């Protein structure tokens, strides 16, 4: 509430504390941490980056989004941890402070501020954007089917009411179109991370397609690294694989998009559990997810410092 060490992030949070936070973070550490508006939502709220920069150029970056599916509360609740944990963390772990010593990290807490709010407010279950608009009394879009990426190819739905419509055309949900043009202004991504709930998976592209990316033998072996990190902690079992392989055929995905960008680094992560609570996942389960999954991702970022 008062300070970042002062807040809660053994609860779930509402959309107004979330962006305090951001606010608490940015007051408490001017020199590592910047809060970037690359949009506002359907319904006008901004939309936040929040930059981990030690200086420099346009330094390679990491991408990191969480919460593109509202419902998905684990995600946003890691990524106010994972915010924190970069300001604790830097100068203190030799690891982690080398990788923001040379590549900055650009983290969104709240990709879906619009469906986040509507899951505090009316439906806890809601996963899309609140998109209006056509020949339809459905609201929203599956903004993980919104890429162009096999946009509008088998793994995603043409109708509106559907949970998941990919939307009228390719980037037409705003909160999407916002990173598109982000990290192509940007253009020195080398790794690109979406992070969702549930069901304890780490993936590499494609969904959209059967095609093995050229990377498969690297990407693999990374998935393969980060996974045992991650389960070091708690002893939390992933799988990991390629998308189509792993879950189902699954077209205008976030991380498909991104490799076809060229960043090679472009993985998905499926958070806590395996369906005992799902999506309501008890806040108890908050930090030690957090902890986890952090080796997780750190793993990667350190195999992209180092190629
Ligand atoms: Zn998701």
């Amino acid at each position: 509430a008062r300070s970042t060490n002062t807040f809660n992030y053994a609860t779930y949070h509402t959309l107004d504390e979330i962006y305090d936070f951001m606010d608490l973070l940015v007051a408490q550490h001017p020199e590592l941490v910047s809060k970037l508006q690359i949009g506002r939502s359907y319904e006008g709220r901004p939309i936040y980056v929040l930059k981990f920069s030690t200086g420099g150029s346009n330094r390679p970056a990491i991408w990191i989004d969480l919460g593109i599916h509202s419902r998905e509360w684990i995600t946003q609740a890691t990524g106010v941890w994972f915010a924190k944990k970069f300001t604790e963390n830097y100068g203190q772990n030799p690891s982690f402070t080398a990788i923001l010593d040379s590549m900055d990290i650009f983290l969104e807490i709240v990709t879906n501020p619009n469906g986040f709010a509507f899951t505090h407010s009316e439906n806890r279950l809601w996963r899309k954007t609140r998109s209006v608009t056509s020949s339809s009394l459905c609201v929203g879009v599956d903004a993980n089917r919104n890429w162009d990426a096999g946009f509008g190819k088998a793994g995603a739905s043409s109708s509106p009411c559907s949970e998941t419509y990919h939307g009228k055309y390719a980037n037409s949900e705003v909160e999407v179109k916002s990173i598109v043009d982000f990290v192509k202004n940007h253009g020195n991504f080398k790794a690109f991370l979406s992070i969702h709930s549930y069901s304890q998976l780490l993936l590499y592209p494609y969904g959209y397609t059967t095609q093995s990316i050229p990377d498969k033998t690297e990407l693999n072996q990374v998935a393969k690294s980060a996974v045992a990190a991650l389960k070091s902690l708690y002893g939390t079992s992933y799988k990991y694989g390629s998308i189509i392989t792993t879950i189902y055929q699954a077209s205008g995905g976030s991380i498909d998009w991104s490799y076809n960008q060229g960043i090679k680094y472009s993985f998905t992560f499926e958070l806590r559990d395996t369906g005992r609570y799902g999506f309501l996942l008890p806040a108890s389960q908050i930090i030690p997810t957090a902890q986890e999954t952090w080796l997780g991702v750190l793993t990667i970022m350190e195999h992209t410092v180092n190629n």
